[PDB]
């Protein structure tokens, strides 16, 4: 059982691991800029954006009460990835090998 206040403690970690990975995590640092990227179909497609940004920002900020809602944003940050970009594409690639990086570290915590 983890009180709200133990959350960014214990789960800071494993948030941490997929920004260090360098180039993979780039593409999600920060939030999909549909216009800047060229690709403005992309809010058409994904109904509700997620990034590291914002999952920072709210493990940061007392934001989330339980575990299951920050394991919950990280599982709707990959799969937007996989929905919008194709199998043969680098960031689907790169997505996959953040959630292989992410079981592996929520695991123990969990
Ligand atoms: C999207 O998932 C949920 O709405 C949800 C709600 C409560 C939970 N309690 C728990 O342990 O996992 C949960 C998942
Ligand atoms: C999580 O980041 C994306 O889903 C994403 C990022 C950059 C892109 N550039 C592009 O052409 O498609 C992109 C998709």
């Amino acid at each position: 059982i983890f009180k709200p206040e133990e959350l960014r403690q214990a789960l800071m970690p494993t948030l941490e691991a997929l920004y260090r990975q360098d180039p993979e995590s780039l593409p999600f640092r920060q939030p999909v800029d549909p216009q800047l990227l060229g690709i403005p179909d992309y809010f058409d497609i994904v109904k509700n954006p997620m990034d590291l940004s914002t999952i920072k920002r709210k493990l940061d900020t007392g934001q989330y009460q339980e575990p299951w809602q920050y394991v919950d944003d990280v599982w709707l940050m990959f799969n937007n990835a996989w929905l919008y970009n194709r199998k043969t594409s680098r960031v689907y690639k790169f997505c996959s090998k953040l959630a292989e990086v992410f079981e592996q570290e929520i695991d123990p915590v969990m």
